[PDB]
């Protein structure tokens, strides 16, 4: 007998887990063309040259890669950024900006889990911190379409640019990249004290800054115009001004663990501490860049997992089951009925209704419960004294004769 | 620089050809849904084992395998029907049949393209040819949902159950499903001679059944009552019935390459001669007895590919480019308008519009032209002016003030 369990790591979806799936995924896609944003995809499998990014990353860690019979080195995409950016860089100049993009890739990884789903949404070509605001924004909306609250969740926000100047005044650019994956790990200081020493008084300013409890604060060991705290400002200006200021906060220990990320960088909690990061991203303005565009592309984005929020949604009772719907089940009275049961389909499904027709041969109660079982609103009888009058029999499930016109 | 192109064998979708996709998957998931079907999905990652048939099949010959560093033989999915099958036998006794379940999986292999998406359509549990019935039906509604008509495409239908017959009569059945594999690729008839012989007078009854050019003549070769004739007379009213008589016809050299079909059999065409088959499948009433169920559970579906029905839609000029659309613009008259223009689009996206804001420092002139670009249907002017007067400016793609209230 074959293995009925899915490979290791992986996950089945038979219908019941694929409605959660589902309202999910709808969720995400209504929330990105609510926000004006437009749907792409790329290859699961990429070149592993992609990921070489050589600053010790728990995701190019963790990669699920492998070498075809043809002797390249591939890999199942462990996130999409590269992905996006091959893309935007493959188009060039023939691409529009801004540019606001979304996709929900599968994602791998190797080590427990090795894929997840995660909505991706990314915007190109915005130099300004209204490009976080929206992002930060749609994350929030979606998360309060899936019915949570402000209460229930929130946004950690924070700007890399703040860390920078302190590595920087230290005395080397090529380590601060490294220094944040390293940072990123900080929920022990042993631990973490003795990576930034194998990594060459600076981790005392690095510690230090990260236990900044307000914006003010950091404006006062940079400067009230410090590139940060302006743009800052002004995010969460913005943010109030969409009203979403009971959602984000700011909170200097946020640096994400991705070596590309720039500027603004921010990720979702929930706020009884149970669950990991809902979500996580921020701004990437040299990626690109390190691609070889012959241009900087200012660019931002997040990735939002389909685990933790599936977690945080079966805690608040959010993710009630859905049972299965359909409008009509047509029930042919005997066989000698499935033709013109058959001609009622057709006419049920052309008028934009859900509709089954009994197929296999059973009685009319058995059926009946078929239809209930089913999730149908409307079982359809088609009986022989109907039919001569042009008729069939309906009853609601959530009897009659009915002209076959008046059916739809 | 990084290489640009993707994965050799692999499509990339931006925006443009997403929206191509999409307009296709819509299609087949409306369709899934007004026929009562449910949608699952399973890992792209499975167990190499689960393709093990030994029957000289293109599919498995074809296979993207490789091994993991544990030293496990897996492959990326060549199609679908395994993995359900899996799906099915997991679930057992706690399955309530029938069960009508689809998926749009992107599956794999490896030789040209190396991926494609194919839309799956499964009924199981139904003995019955009521199933085969249905999954026409639904591929001729996909196809005719995308502007297709019976003059442009048909469906050839046929079933294994004849030439078993003759295949039984000429003296071993482990043969059988070699045999159909070989046929199939009869559209090079030295070829398919030659390699019936490797395999062990036969022949020629054989490829005298595949040319009867009628049922009428197969009855005459196997009597009007033998299995296939009442099942095929039966298929052909039921499709009648519902109104698609004109899209079925039937070929007696339709076989299929798969190992597992025993029954009816169908694939579709273009009615020119132009394309490979559009789609094609099949009942497999003993694939999960293969698996180790230990009560045969009958079994029909069909996969419907992302690649010839494009070709196809094409070549009929059925894919016009539609470009991306927004209902709102919001236009920030300046940077000090920005936090009011932000209440503005929360009000907009509250009421279920789907809404931009520029998110750049830009003129209302190039504002207006970024508007036209991105496909508004309506750029919403928010001015100091105007704002005073708790307005904004309207105007329509597809100029005057009006109040914030009247605006949803
Ligand atoms: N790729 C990041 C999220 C992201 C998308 N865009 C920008 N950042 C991650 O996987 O966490
Ligand atoms: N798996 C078959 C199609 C199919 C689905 N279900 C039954 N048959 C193919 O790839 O051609
Ligand atoms: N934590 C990042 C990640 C990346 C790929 C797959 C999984 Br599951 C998780
Ligand atoms: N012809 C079957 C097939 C299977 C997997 C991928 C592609 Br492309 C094609």
């Amino acid at each position: 007998m074959v293995e009925t369990e899915p490979v290791q790591g992986c996950r089945d979806f038979p219908p019941e887990a694929m409605r959660c799936r589902r309202h999910l995924f709808d969720v995400f896609h209504a929330t990105a063309k609510t926000f004006g944003f437009e749907e792409y995809d790329a290859p699961v499998l990429e070149s592993e040259e992609l990921y070489i990014r050589k600053a010790g990353e728990e995701i190019t860690e963790q990669m699920f890669n492998f070498i075809t019979k043809g002797g390249h080195r591939v890999a199942l995409r462990p996130e999409m950024t590269p992905s996006l950016a091959r893309l935007l860089l493959g188009k060039g100049r023939s691409l529009l900006l801004p540019a606001k993009w979304y996709s929900i890739p599968q994602c791998w990884r190797y080590e427990r889990r090795r894929e997840h789903y995660q909505w991706n949404m990314d915007i190109v070509g915005v130099k300004s911190v209204s490009a976080e605001v929206e992002l930060v924004c749609a994350a929030c909306w979606a998360m309060r379409s899936l019915g949570l609250s402000s209460k229930d969740v929130g946004i950690k926000v924070n700007s890399r640019k703040v860390l920078q100047t302190v590595v920087e005044q230290a005395g080397t650019s090529d380590k601060f990249a490294p220094v944040c994956v390293i940072v990123d790990k900080m929920e022990p200081r042993e631990e973490v004290e003795a990576q930034l020493a194998v990594l060459g008084t600076v981790v005392d300013a690095i510690t230090t800054t990260l236990s900044l409890k307000s914006i003010d604060e950091i404006a006062q060991r940079v400067g009230e115009e410090h590139e940060a705290v302006k743009e800052l400002r002004q995010f969460f200006e913005q943010v109030e001004a969409y009203g979403y200021g009971d959602w984000v906060l700011f909170d200097a220990s946020v640096v994400r663990g991705l070596a590309y990320y720039t500027g603004i960088v921010f990720e979702g909690f929930d706020r009884e501490g149970k669950f990991r990061a809902l979500c996580g991203g921020g701004r990437y303005d040299n990626l690109l860049t390190t691609y070889g565009s012959p241009t900087p592309i200012p660019c931002a984005g997040f990735g939002f997992g389909d685990c933790v929020i599936v977690e945080l949604l079966q805690e608040k009772r959010l993710l009630p089951d859905i049972p299965h719907v359909v409008d009509d089940v047509v029930i042919p009275f005997d066989e000698s009925m499935r033709p013109h049961a058959l001609a009622v389909l057709r006419r049920l499904r052309d008028a934009g209704r859900s509709a089954d027709i009994i197929l296999d041969k059973k009685k009319v109660v058995q059926a009946f419960n078929y239809a209930d079982r089913v999730g149908a609103v409307r079982a359809v009888l088609v009986a022989p004294e109907e039919w001569e009058r042009g008729e069939v029999q309906v009853k609601m499930l959530r009897g009659f004769a009915v002209p076959l016109d008046r059916l739809v």
